[PDB]
């Protein structure tokens, strides 16, 4: 089943270790992080080095599809 949730997005960026933090927070969809910024992502317990890695892939997703 093709889905746009956060799980598939992390694989695309060669990442799959920060998914657990999203699960324990109640966030399981890319739509939940569409407007979140780098500073807002910090509250999610993710290190700062991962704020630019995950956030960067989210910007490109917007360019491909028009909201």
């Amino acid at each position: 089943p093709t889905d746009c949730s956060i799980v598939s997005f992390l694989a695309r960026l060669g990442c799959s270790s920060c998914l657990d933090y999203f699960t324990t927070q109640g966030l399981t969809t890319i739509y939940q992080i569409e407007h979140y910024s780098m500073d807002d992502l910090a509250s999610l317990k993710i290190p700062e080095q991962f704020r630019h890695a995950i956030w960067k892939g989210i910007l490109d997703h917007r360019q491909l599809h028009e909201f």
